[PDB]
């Protein structure tokens, strides 16, 4: 009947958005998926999954239109990607990798009438197959938002299809998740808002979404700054250049995912 705790919800509307609304939620979304303080090469590092307790384990994102229809996104606060939604009355939750958040997820909108599970999972590389659109091809900017919750409100009244479904979850992950892991994507999309310009990611974005857990290990496995071995990126044109060190990535990187640990701490 009620229930073992709430999750922080955390607002943005596309309604009135600048590049200061924008801002704004994104540090507020940083703020409430790091704990302050496990700052590893001065980067954070985001909760293990391990002795993370179902109640600390979620965040609640609510994404309003100019024409107050409204979605509730849940991020898991492990690795700030998204694991299902919310529009009236009925949730929507992907299909979880394993068994321990196949039962997270159970805790997650429990006052909804009507429950569902999608047969695939959230991963990029399933949804691109669902849009009929690589990540390459479809347009971000705040136009597309507005129009992403749109669609993912209307998947629960019938206005469905899959393929633009699929197309709004791109956006709306990439707009969230991934200007939240990275100060670099979040320039990206404010640079899109400022100008009122909508556009696909050039391959800056793009290598930096699929390298996220590997700059995470490299970073955790550095010695004391250093990349066991070089980690190669791409520019806006598609050159391919190797980082050997964390420094050049402070200004590009803001959250990591934990992937091993430390014995003493030396921050203080």
């Amino acid at each position: 009947m009620i229930f073992p705790k709430q999750y922080p919800i955390i607002n943005f509307t596309t309604a009135g958005a600048t590049v200061q609304s924008y801002t704004n939620f994104i540090r507020a979304v940083r703020g409430r998926l790091t704990t302050g303080a496990d700052v590893r090469h001065e980067i954070p590092v985001l909760p293990n999954r391990v002795g993370l307790p179902i109640n600390q384990r979620f965040i609640l994102v609510e994404l309003s239109n100019h024409a107050e229809l409204s979605v509730t996104l849940a991020l898991d606060v492990t690795n700030a990607y998204v694991v299902g939604y919310r529009a009236g009355n009925s949730a929507y939750f992907f299909h979880p990798d394993n068994q321990e958040d196949a039962e997270a997820i159970t805790h997650l909108f429990t006052d909804v009438q009507n429950r569902y599970t999608f047969a695939f999972g959230g991963n990029y590389d399933r949804l691109e197959q669902l849009a009929g659109n690589l990540r390459e091809n479809i347009e971000l900017g705040n136009g597309p938002l507005e129009e992403a919750i749109s669609a993912l409100y209307y998947y629960s009244t019938g206005g469905t299809q899959l393929p633009t479904l699929a197309r709004s979850f791109i956006i709306c992950i990439q707009m969230i998740s991934e200007a939240a892991r990275f100060q670099y994507i979040e320039g990206e999309m404010r640079t899109r808002i400022r100008y009122n310009r909508r556009s696909a990611p050039d391959p800056s974005v793009i290598t930096l979404e699929n390298s996220w857990g590997r700059l995470s290990t490299a970073i955790q496995e550095s010695n004391q700054g250093a990349f066991a071995s070089p980690i190669q990126l791409q520019r806006r044109n598609g050159s391919k250049f190797s980082v050997y060190d964390v420094s050049i990535l402070i200004p590009i990187i803001a959250l990591m995912v934990y992937r091993c640990a430390p014995p003493p701490s030396s921050q203080f």
